[PDB]
Formats: C-alpha cells, sequence, structure tokens
C-alpha cells in the first residue's frame, strides 16, 4: 500500500491540526465508508452487522464495526490510539500588548518540547464557543496562514545559549501575532468572531470560550536520501489513528472489531459504551475476557546521536517494524500471552516485530498488548518516523482485525 | 514596491543557500543589468559610466558603477554587506555509521544557535571540487530535496530537557541522511559523483574536496496576522545583499557607486579592487577620504518576551526603519559624521530611522555608518524582520547612492 | 441574602469544625426542608418530586431533587463541593507526657500549612468509636472549649525565626492540652469516655478509636473597613457546601439537581448513587451525557504582596465573582462548551465572572465547569474570601438548578 499510504497520513495530518481537527477528520472517513453516527444522548438504534461510530465532547471518536461472531463468544478486537498531542494553547484572557506588539498568553499541553516550538510559523487551530440569535454553538476555526512566531532571543544578547537555560513558559512562550498602532485596543475575541464570518458565514453575538492550539504551517513530508523517514507534528499520535482507522476500514472477516481514539491520553467513554452494546448482568465481563486491546502509541527509536539512553538489546530501529513495549509492572499491560500472540500475528503477515523495556535505570479489565511505531524526536513539534512502518502497522492491524482466536 | 520587493526577497534567498549561491545569484542580475565581469587575473581597461563586478574564491562579489567624475573627485559610495550566514558544513570525511543509520560529521561555522536546526528538514549544497578528464575543477550543487535531519532526543528520554543542557556539537549534530546495509558501504563522494551527473551531466574521475552547508528547505515566507514580518534563514545577511543589490541596479544619479558583498564575515578584497580603479600615487587615499561606507548588518529588535536585554531608550522595533548603530570602542564605526548623514537622509527620504549602542553591561580608512535592520533570532536557522524594513532601507541606500557628497 | 448568607455561613462553619460534623448540619438542614433520608443498604421506592440525601462513613452527603421530567430526556444538574479541609488529627495512641505536660501526638491531613497553627487557642472534635452495653457504637463529640495550644519557640531562643526553618511535624506540631500533677497517668480514651457523658449521658465500657480534629475556636467573621471580607477556618470548602444547600433549598423551576458534598477531597459513591436514580441499560449513558456538574472548588484571588504569584491577565479579584478554572492538562474538566455555558449563566443572572489559568512556570465521564471563590491563605488555619462573593455564588447557583437547557 505504498506511497498512496504515506501521501493519505500526510493529508490526514494537514486536515487535523487539532483532536477537533482529527476526529472531525476520523468521522468524515467513516461516513464516506457508510459508518452511521450515533448520538450518546439518544436512544439506540442498535443491529446485528451494523457499523456505526460516536463522539464524545466532539474530540474523542468510537467506531465500532458487529461482526457475525457473537462477543460473548469471540470478544472484541479493539485498536486504541489517541487524537491530542503535546500544544500550545490559548490562555482566556489572553492579550498581551508590550514593544509595540499583540502577543497572546499560552498554557503548554502535554509535556511538549518547548525549544523545538521556537522559529516556527505558526497557526490557530480549535473551537470556540458562542452566542448567535439566542443559542450557545460551537464550530471549528483554523485560520490555516501563519499568524504566530515565537522568536528565539539572538545569541548576540543571551551567549551561552547553546550551553542551555531554563526555558520560562510563561514568559518566554507566547506568540506575537501582530504589531499594534499607538493607537489601538486588542480584541482576540472579536478576532474569533471575524474568523467566524470568514469560515462559516456565521456573525456571532458574543464569543464566550475556546479551546484553540497554536500549529505548525510546515506539513508533513517523507524526507532522507532514499525517503526512509516521514518528518511532521502530531506522528504521536495521529500515525496510529490513521493506521488504526485504515485498517478497520479495509477489515475482512467476521469479528466485532472497535477503534478507539481518545483525547487527553497527554494529560469511561470505552466502557459506557461497550455497555450499551450489550445485553447486561454478566455479557461484559464474559465479553471483555474473550476480548484483546491493541494500544498503539509510539515508542522511541535508538537515536544514534544518544545511544546509551536505550537498553543495546532493546533498541528499535526506525523502519524495524512496530515495538512490543513491556513495563510487566504496570497491571493490564503487555504479557506473555498478549505479547506471545502480537508476535505470531508478525510473523504470520511476514511484518518485523521489535521489543522495547523502559531501560532499569531511566479501565475495563481487557487483556493488552501495547505496541508502538519507532519514532525519534517525540513530543518536539516535528517528530521522524519511518516510512515502511506505516504500511507495516497497517498490516498487523488488518490481520488482528481478522484474528480467530486469542490466547 | 510591496509585494515584488518581498517576493524579489524570498526567490533570492531560494536560490542562495550558501555563500555561493548568493554570489552567483547576485552575479546573474547584475549581468541582465548589463554588468560585465573583470577577472582579477588580467589587465583591465575601466571607463567613466562603466558597470562592472568581480568576484573572488566564487562566494566574494563587488559591484561597480561608474559615475561622470572621476572618484578623486567626488569619492565612493560604498554598502557593504555580507554573502555568509551560521550553519553546518560537511566534514572533510565525514561518514558515521551507527545503529544502522548513515549520518554525516559536521562543523559548526559563525556563531549558529544549535537548538533551532534540530527537527528541521535539511537539503545540502555548496562547491564541490574534482577532477574530469584530468582538469581540475568545481561546480555548485543543491540537492534540493530535504534528505537530513537532526533529530532531537525524546522528552521522555530527556525528561529535564526544557531545563537546559549544553548541546554538544561534535555527538548530537550530525544528521542522519539514509540508512543502510548491512554491510552496505557508505562514499559520501560517490553521492557527489551522482548529484554532479543529475546536476550538470558530468562524470568526474574522482571528486576531491567540498564546501557544503546544510540548509533549511523550508522557505522564506510573509507571516503574521497584518503580514508584518517575514521568517526565513539568512535573513543575515542576504536580506542586506538584496536591498544594496536593488538600491545599485535603481538608483539616480551619476556617483560612483560600490556594493561590496563579502564571505567570512562571522568568522583585502575591497583595496586590491578599488586600488585599481585609480591612477597611481596618491589618489587612493584621495578618494577613499572623500568616500563613505553604509555597513548593513542585521539589528538586534527589542524582544517582547526578553525586553530587558535592550537599553530601555535604543529598543528597535521592527518596521521602526534601519538602526544606526553605536560602538565608541569601534576604529570606523558610526561617529557623529556618518551618523548625521545617514539620520538626514533618512529623513529626505521619509523613512524612519532608530538607534542602538549595546546595554552597558553585556582596513581601507573609510569613514563609516554601520546600519542593520531590525531583527529577532539573529543566528537562528529561522530569523524574523519586518516586511516593511526592506523597502525602506531601498528606498534609503537608493538616496545614498544618488547623493553628492560627504559631512 | 445580605448579611443573612454571611451569617447563616458563619453559624454553618461553627456548626462543622469536623467533615463529620459539617455532614450532620446539612443533614440537619435538609432535614427541616422535608428531604427524606436513604439508607444505602436498602431497595429504594423513588418518586418524581421525590426530596432526598443518602449519606456514607457519616461525612459525605448527596442530595437529590426529583422533577417531573425524567434524566433521560434532561439531565441532572450537580453541583460538587467537598466536606474536608486540611487539619491535624489525633493520632491512635497518641498520649506525650514530657516537661511536666500532657501533649497528643498529630498526624497532617491534607496539605496544611503549618506556621498558622502555631499560637491559636485550638478545640477537639470528630467521632468516637466504642462498645456500651457490649454493642459497638459511634457518637460525635465537640469539646467546645479551648483545650489545646500549640505554641511557637520564642524569637529569643530562635533568633532567626523570621528567616525560616523547615517545621517538622512529628517533633514539633503535638499541641499541649494540659499540664499532670505527677502522680499520675495520662488516659486520652478515659478523657474521651468523659466528654460521651458530658456530651450525651451515654457510659461506654471501652473507647475503641477515633479520627479527631484539631480546630480553631475564633469563630469566623466578616473583616475590612467596609466589611469586604470573610475571614476563618475551613472556607476551603464548606463555603461551596454552604452556597451549593442554599441554592439547593431555594432553586425554583423542577429541575433534576444533586447537590454531592464528599470527604477526602484533600488526600464511587456519586456514580453508585445515580444509577439507582435510573432504570437499566442505557439510560445512566444518556441523562449522563445530558448532564453538567459544577465543581465548586476556592480559587486563588490576585495577592497583592505576592501578586507575581499569578499571570497578571487571569488574577482574580476577591469579591470580583466566581472565577471559572482551566487547567487543559485535566481530562473532565472546563472546557469551550462549559466554561462558555457558566460565562453565559453569571452574565445572565448578572453575576460578574473571572477566569484563572495558572502560571504556565508553575469518574463518572460528566462534562465539567471547574469553578472557585476567590481566596487569600488557603489552607491556613485562617483564610480570606470576599464578603460579596457568597451571594454572587449563591445567586449563579440557583440559576444553574433552575436551568433547562444545559450544554
Amino acid at each position: 500500500m505504498r506511497a498512496e499510504l504515506n501521501q493519505g497520513l500526510i493529508d490526514f495530518l494537514k486536515a487535523s491540526p487539532t483532536p477537533f481537527h482529527a476526529t472531525a477528520s476520523l468521522a468524515r472517513r467513516l461516513e464516506a465508508a457508510g459508518y452511521r453516527r450515533l448520538d450518546e444522548r439518544d436512544a439506540w438504534h442498535t443491529e446485528t452487522g451494523g457499523r456505526y461510530y460516536v463522539t464524545r465532547n466532539d474530540s474523542s471518536l468510537i467506531a465500532i464495526r458487529l461482526g457475525r461472531r457473537s462477543p460473548l463468544e469471540s470478544g472484541f478486537r479493539l485498536v486504541g490510539a489517541h487524537t491530542d498531542s503535546p500544544c500550545l494553547r490559548v490562555k482566556p484572557n489572553p492579550e498581551i500588548a508590550r514593544n509595540g506588539f499583540l502577543q497572546l498568553g499560552v498554557e503548554v499541553y502535554g509535556g511538549a518540547l518547548f525549544a523545538p516550538w521556537f522559529d516556527r510559523d505558526l497557526s490557530l487551530a480549535g473551537r470556540v464557543t458562542f452566542r448567535a440569535n439566542g443559542k450557545l454553538e460551537s464550530r471549528l476555526v483554523d485560520f490555516r496562514k501563519a499568524i504566530a512566531v515565537i522568536p528565539n532571543l539572538a545569541i548576540h544578547l543571551n551567549r551561552a545559549a547553546n550551553e542551555g537555560w531554563p526555558i520560562n513558559a510563561q514568559n518566554e512562550l507566547p506568540p506575537i501575532i501582530a504589531q499594534l498602532a499607538p493607537g489601538e485596543a486588542a480584541d482576540f475575541r472579536l478576532l474569533l468572531d471575524e474568523q467566524l464570518l470568514r469560515e462559516h458565514g456565521i456573525t456571532a453575538d458574543v464569543v464566550l470560550d475556546y479551546e484553540l492550539s497554536f500549529y505548525d504551517t510546515q506539513s508533513a513530508a517523507v524526507v532522507g536520501l532514499n525517503d526512509e523517514f516521514i518528518a511532521g507534528a502530531r506522528l504521536a499520535n495521529l500515525l496510529s489513528c490513521h493506521a488504526g482507522l485504515e485498517a478497520l476500514l479495509n477489515a475482512e472477516g467476521d469479528e466485532n472489531c472497535i477503534l478507539v481514539c481518545t483525547d487527553h491520553e497527554e494529560v469511561p467513554f470505552l466502557e459506557q459504551v461497550l455497555r450499551r452494546l450489550l445485553p447486561e448482568g454478566d455479557a461484559f465481563s464474559r465479553a471483555i475476557q474473550r476480548s484483546l486491546l491493541v494500544s498503539a502509541d509510539n515508542a522511541h527509536g535508538v537515536h544514534p546521536n544518544y545511544a546509551d539512553r536505550h537498553d543495546a538489546n532493546h533498541g528499535p530501529a526506525l523502519n524495524g517494524g512496530p515495538v512490543i513495549k513491556i513495563n510487566s509492572n504496570q497491571r493490564y499491560a503487555t504479557n506473555s500471552e498478549t505479547a506471545g500472540f502480537f508476535r505470531h500475528l508478525c510473523q504470520d503477515s511476514e511484518v518485523p516485530v521489535q521489543s522495547f523495556v523502559t531501560r532499569s535505570d531511566m479501565q475495563v479489565g481487557v487483556r493488552t498488548v501495547d505496541i508502538g511505531l519507532p519514532t525519534f524526536a517525540m513530543h518536539s513539534i516535528r517528530e521522524l518516523a519511518g516510512s515502511h512502518d506505516l504500511a507495516h502497522l497497517v498490516k498487523v492491524l488488518g490481520a488482528f482485525y481478522a484474528s480467530s482466536e486469542l490466547p
């Protein structure tokens, strides 16, 4: 699957600057493929062999493909990933006016590496809540244009820059967006009002509150001498969202398949949705003990400039296939049964597979295997992954969704 | 003057990833406007009204517009800038093969800020010297494609990351360009030999040596909510080269005008060229003491996130015009006469002008005014300047080239 | 409201030295309003228009108003607060007899500020479990009288006292209660036995175990030149409990309303109670996704003597209204929809509203808005809040409970 798979990823990442936009993008694909949307507030609706999806807070999405087999006989095959990434979010009273500039105060979301955010052309996107015609409403907004930058202090006025300093997020991260005339008031909510007009044809009476992320206007791209790598924001964790969605949509077989993409993994929806697909009593527990969750988030590749940060025996290579993550050591994480099963699926699929244990010096109750695609620069504004690995992941996720018996 | 000057800047930066490429791009524009090349190795016959340029080492360039009066009487009007910028250069035996990767060893050129170089899509460009058909030759090469990246270490594996660490250039900076093998051999010279074929049709007996810089594939761009800023690598000092050239080519009047763009700022040609424009004896000193040099670098704008790093009285603004830079501790730097003359040309041109001396706790013999366009993130891989400043500098350098005479 | 409201608070604080006493004070008010206690051990027979409350461990309480529309169509309006505060609790073998005194060993509960506990007139209260007539029983006890003090070491014997020292909880906090005329054994359980007699007229065979907090005998009070402030212990979080209860008892409309006042916030009852209010299966998830929780905890006012400890843009004022708390790094916390809904509710009730994110350098699945009354000196033994703010919160919580539409 190429190449086409990698251009698909690049398009998905571009359409998905934010968990909201990721979720909307997953949704449009689910709907083009015949999946029907359920609202949790309504009575469902639900039919053996139906394909459905449900969202929560417009930022988390569960897709459900019911098969022929009873879950009380065959369980579910669940794939889990997450729609959020570390980033910079605009504060609720954000306007900072100094030395002729307008800046926006930000809060750090997740474990963001701060340095990489400097000297990048940033735009802004996310959810805005407002009142129009007596109604409380929300829409998504994406400025698209490069409107913000967080410049570094020049080396000439910060000479031990390369010796390193403790980056103060409060002081140092606020992006510059404009210059103000001598002259003039700053109103960020008025700018969101203008953006609602331009993007949706809507005129808000009052803009109330928002969840708006800065993001890099540089698109993801295949890089390297033989196109071995992909570079881009949000590879952790939209690459897995995309892989999982692609495997669900192409899935063969008779199994009950679930794709769970949740928000806030960088900080009950699944349980609550699964309990609604089941008769109650002992059904939930019987279904779950026959099920398996493949929990897909990125792993660290052994980095050649920082090799000793890895276990010599457990250094995953980019383009070396999914990594089974061991920490034995957490409750419902990889164990011998789930690791073994996954490992056998890889060999059946002719996909190489790696191992990684989190190095010796540095809830529904479903069995799980924790897996990751090897990744460098995790939590930077621009990460690096293998250009062969999306294909490997989609293939092994497809095999999982069609798999007959678990361990 | 609007988009056109800024778009012209963006095109010039994109054609000029290296001092060699900058020189070649200035030479092509000068030839298109009728300037002819003088070879330093040969006798020159130079006339009143002539338009010439001369290069040295293919990385430095002086353009000469002779007016109707001898420089012995009317002097020269010189604008100085530089073709080089801080960057990373490939070492002469650079292949590093570890953890399945091919990396290239690099040296830091100039006072580069290291951090901003991480997680960027890099290409490579510069001079290659080789033997073809027993002839020693050189050409320029630019791979164009993003073939390299210097990944950050993931936050998970470098958790104090945001608290700063002294980046080790020898260990941390070598870019990844490919995956090998095994036991595939790596030969960078062979790779240059292929690029010589692909780009120039040239076969090459042996590739001997090279001067190659990594550079960002992301183009420069107008950014900001009201398009107030320009972001790009090499704004220091290519912005000034371009302004000077645009001023030289368009300047009214008939003065003796010189544009000097030299390599190895950031670390005799001028004197040796200008001597050859004059008769023997005392002519040189006479013309020089009637001349004035505007030495155009970039200045630090007062940064709103780091504002107390400037003098409170001498904080220049992006888009507030050229800055006259004072340093009494020189050389032949700005003095009252040269600063006065510049300040008066600005007022006549209706261009605003600023001043700047450093915080008080931080040779031909030609009189000089040291000026700069205000700039943030000097010596990063991506700096920021004002989108109105280019027009301002071109106007005033234009008035300067048209001046008779001196303060 | 007034004035009455503030005296009502002062009285509630006085009757509520412990989570057990706060719970019994809420219970008594709820019974006098006609709400009826449901026992979690029993099957419930629950009716539209009902009026109920349930306690667990005698220290958490949930009050329920059932309206005539089903929660499946209209959701619940929940307000959450907590009955506990940081304090010093008596150890299980606590008698310390030294230098002629009797002291009681203490445990620190919550993140209490130590310094403020010194040089205060303390009493003692809480739950005593004992055997009387062979049977195992609990009662609440409150000594009322100032029986304990934790004195500072004098300046003369601690001359660097004002330069700060690390207060050791084990050694420095044990309060003095008496002098032993030795004599003379020290038996705390006997003392507790005498208090049971004095306060309840029961005679106890043996005192087994207890949960006893020291607390300040100084009543809460209106302070300030214009009576702008309220000072007293436990304003975090008994102000919110009080305001919630007042809002619930006076709420207009007939919506489904919950007041949840839980123990141990400072360190499943809600979920387990809500399920019993609904039919089987899908009713729970439907009701919840239609519900909203206003989670009411004190927030930090910007302190004029320590202002830079706030974001200069998000520095909430005492008497400036409830504060909407934003922290994007929490799963079911304020979001743009719940913030916006609450912001508009305040504007519609004519109540001023503020926002707070922290400085950037510093589970039933219900949607939530986290709010707080601006406060100084949490969690001292004596905190400070605005004397207008209780009125603001009671109004806005009234409007929420009377609100048909939820975000």
